[PDB]
C-alpha cells in the first residue's frame, strides 16, 4: 500500500490468495 493504487490491487491480491481453492474454506486441518 502506497496511496491508493497499490493499496487496492494489493487488497484484491491478498482478498483472491486468501480464497485460491476454497473448499467451503482453506480450513485443511478439518478431521485430522
Amino acid at each position: 500500500c502506497s496511496n491508493l493504487s497499490t493499496c487496492v490491487l494489493g487488497k484484491l491480491s491478498q482478498e483472491l490468495h486468501k480464497l485460491q481453492t476454497y473448499p467451503r474454506t482453506d480450513v485443511g486441518a478439518g478431521t485430522p
